[PDB]
C-alpha cells in the first residue's frame, strides 16, 4: 500500500518535510541525516540527481512504536545506486513503524515505487516402510503431458517419489488415444520411459487405464467409427491386447484398471449409454466391459485386473451397481481380480461407515480392494455447503483435519481389507501445486487453487496430511493435533 499510510519520519536532528503522493508512489525530500518515510504495521526506489551526487547511504529500518531504540542492521550504500531493488530481512510481538531513511549528507529526492513483506516436518522417513504388510504405497505422476510437473524432466518430483513411494501410475500418458493415437499406431515410447524409470527405482507400475469413456482420451477413430458393432468391438481387443502384450513384455506392469468409470452418477445407477462411445459404437451395449476383461486376461494372464470407480465408496446406489455387476461377472466366469475405488473424498463425506461398507462388500466377493486415486479436498464445491464455509487461504484448522481425514481413510482400508486382499493405496499427485482438482473445480474455485488435496505443499514440503497417513500405517490414533 504506496498511496495510505506513509508518513515522514527524523530519526536525527533534521526535520522532515513529510512525504509526496504520486502515480509513481510515495516520495520525499532527503532534507539531512536519518530523513525518511515510514509506515505502520523488499523495497523499490528511485533516487534523484543530488541524491547519488550527496554520497548518502540508504537505510531501510524498522521500530517498535513508542519503544523507539529497539533493526540498525540494514544499509544500502551510495556505490548501489544509480529504478533499483532494496530488501531488508525481537521481531515478533502483541505497533511496527517501517520505512527507508538517509544517511550521512543527503540531497535531492527518494522515490519509493513498491514495498512488499514476506517449516513443518511430518517426521517420516520413507512412507511406503512403515506399511504393516507388503500392499504398495503408491503415487500418481505427470509424464510428458506436463512440461512443468513430467518425473522425467522435474527434480523435486522425483525425490518426493524416490523417498516415499514403491507404486507409480501414469496421470495421463497411458490413456487411450494416448497409446494409440491413431488406428494402428501405437505410441510407446514415453510410457516405456517411464516404466524404465520405475523400473531403476524398484517401483511397481499400475496401468491406467485400458477403457475409459472420457471423450479428450478416446481415440478419434473410435469416437467416430462408423462400421459395425462388431468390428468396433474387435477394434477395442486390438488396442487392449496389444499394450497388454507389450507391457507385460516390457516387465514390472502389475495391475491394470481394465476398465475405468464405465457406471453413471445416477440413482438408481446403471452403465453408462449416451455418453459412452463405447455403449453405442458397440451397437447400444455394455457387453464391451466384459469383453474388455477377458481380452485382457487372454493377452497377460498374470497381470491383476481391476474396474476403477469414483463414488463407489459411498455405499449407495453406485456402490450397488458395482456389486451386482462384479457377482454377474463371478456367476458368468469374467475374469476380473479386484475393484478400484479411486477415494476422491471431501473432509467431512462420505463418513467412514460407509466407505467401510463399500470396501467390505467387496472384500466379501473374494477380491482385492485398491485404493487408486485418493485425495482430500479443503474445499470441494459438492461438500460442506460451498462456498458457505469456503477456507481461503488455506489454515492450520484445515491441515490438521485433513491429517485427521487421511489417517481415517487409511485406517479404514486397514481395518477391512485383509492383507492378502489389499491391491495397494496410492495418492494422485505429489504437490498440491498440480492437482487435477483445482483445474476440474476452477469454475466454482474462480480460477483459484485452493482445493489443496495432497501430502505435499507447493514447495514440496510435508503436510499434516503425511503425518495423517503414517499414523494409519503405524496404528497410531487419528486426531486433527499435533
Ligand atoms: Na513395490
Ligand atoms: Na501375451
Amino acid at each position: 500500500d504506496m498511496a495510505n499510510g506513509w508518513r515522514g519520519n527524523a530519526s536525527g536532528s533534521t526535520s522532515h518535510s513529510g512525504i509526496t503522493y504520486s502515480a509513481d508512489g510515495v516520495t520525499f525530500a532527503a532534507l539531512g541525516d536519518g530523513v525518511g518515510a515510514v509506515f505502520d504495521i523488499a523495497m523499490v526506489v528511485n533516487v534523484s540527481a543530488e541524491f547519488k551526487a550527496s554520497e548518502a547511504n540508504l537505510q531501510i529500518f524498522a521500530q517498535l512504536k513508542e519503544d523507539w531504540s529497539k533493526e540498525w542492521d540494514c544499509l544500502a550504500a551510495s556505490s548501489e545506486l544509480t529504478d533499483l531493488t532494496l530488501t531488508c530481512t525481537k521481531f515478533n510481538q502483541t505497533d511496527v513503524q517501517v520505512g527507508i531513511q538517509a544517511k550521512g549528507t543527503p540531497a535531492g529526492t527518494i522515490t519509493i515505487k513498491s514495498v512488499t513483506i514476506t517449516a513443518y516436518s511430518a517426521n517420516v522417513d520413507h512412507l511406503r516402510d512403515l506399511a504393516p504388510s507388503d500392499f504398495p504405497i503408491g503415487v500418481a505422476v505427470s509424464n510428458t503431458d506436463s512440461a512443468t510437473y513430467n518425473l522425467l524432466t522435474n527434480s523435486r518430483e522425483q525425490a518426493v517419489v524416490k523417498k516415499h513411494f514403491n507404486h507409480l501410475t501414469a496421470g495421463n500418458i497411458m490413456k487411450m488415444s494416448y497409446m494409440q493415437p491413431t488406428e494402428g499406431n501405437f505410441n510407446f515410447t514415453n510410457a516405456d520411459a517411464f516404466v524404465d524409470w520405475a523400473t531403476e527405482n524398484n517401483m511397481t507400475v499400475h496401468g491406467h487405464a485400458l477403457v475409459w469413456h472420457s471423450d479428450y482420451q478416446v481415440p478419434n477413430f473410435m469416437k467416430n467409427w462408423a462400421g459395425s458393432a462388431e468390428d468396433f468391438l474387435a477394434a477395442l481387443d486390438t488396442h487392449i491386447t496389444t499394450i497388454v502384450d507389450h507391457y507385460e513384455a516390457k516387465g514390472n506392469l502389475v495391475s491394470w484398471d481394465v476398465v475405468n468409470e464405465a457406471i453413471d452418477d445416477n440413482s438408481p445407477a446403471n452403465f453408462r449409454t449416451t455418453d459412452s462411445a463405447f455403449y453405442v459404437k458397440s451397437g447400444n451395449s455394455s457387453v464391451y466391459i466384459e469383453r474388455a476383461f477377458q481380452t485382457a486376461r487372454a493377452a497377460d494372464p498374470a497381470v491383476i485386473l481391476y474396474y476403477n470407480d469414483y463414488n463407489i465408496e459411498q455405499n449407495n446406489a453406485k456402490t450397488t451397481k458395482m456389486v451386482d455387476m462384479v457377482k454377474d461377472f463371478q456367476a458368468r466366469s469374467i475374469p476380473i481380480d479386484g475393484v478400484g475405488f479411486q477415494m476422491h473424498v471431501c473432509m467431512n463425506y462420505p463418513s467412514i461407515a460407509n466407505i467401510s461398507a463399500a470396501m467390505k462388500k467387496v472384500v466379501d466377493l473374494g477380491l482385492l480392494v485398491k485404493i487408486t486415486e485418493l485425495d482430500v479436498a479443503v474445499n470441494q464445491p459438492h461438500c460442506d455447503a460451498y462456498p458457505a464455509n469456503k477456507i481461503n487461504p488455506l489454515t492450520e484448522a484445515a491441515q490438521l483435519a485433513q491429517k485427521k481425514r487421511y489417517c481415517d481413510v487409511v485406517k479404514a482400508y486397514l481395518d477391512t481389507v485383509p492383507v492378502n486382499q489389499r491391491g495397494g493405496i496410492s495418492v494422485w499427485g505429489t504437490t498440491d501445486a498440480n492437482t487435477w482438482l483445482d483445474g476440474l473445480y476452477r469454475e466454482q474455485f474462480e480460477d483459484e487453487k485452493i482445493s489443496w488435496p495432497l501430502l505435499f505443499d507447493n514447495n514440496y514440503n510435508d503436510k499434516p496430511a503425511l503425518r495423517g497417513f503414517a499414523d494409519a500405517l503405524i496404528g497410531t490414533q487419528c486426531t486433527n493435533t499435533h
